[PDB]
């Protein structure tokens, strides 16, 4: 765990997939992991077998790729899904 300090906030990068999905184009950790729990909320996506795991929808089966994960594992695979908005180099691939 580590916050900004004094100067542009973290922002993260959504997925092509995600971006659209919760239509975060690019905010913060703790501003979109909530959009997502947002949505196991409202999507009532989670695991009717367990209470900590969450059944990825048809879209989130299509992102996260995990029929079933931990709550826990949600933000390790966000990672992923958060890229950094930022170049780097010309000539992508």
């Amino acid at each position: 765990g580590s916050s900004g300090s004094s100067g542009q906030p973290p922002q993260f990068k959504l997925d092509p997939r995600l971006a659209r999905l919760l239509g975060i184009h690019t905010q913060t950790r703790p501003v979109i992991i909530q959009a997502l729990w947002q949505y196991i909320k409202t999507h009532k996506l989670q695991d009717p077998h367990e209470r900590e795991f969450v059944l990825c929808d048809k879209y989130l089966q299509q992102i996260f790729e995990s029929q079933r994960m931990k709550f826990s594992e949600i933000p390790q695979r966000l990672h992923a899904l958060l890229m950094p908005p930022e170049p780097s180099g010309p000539s992508s691939g």
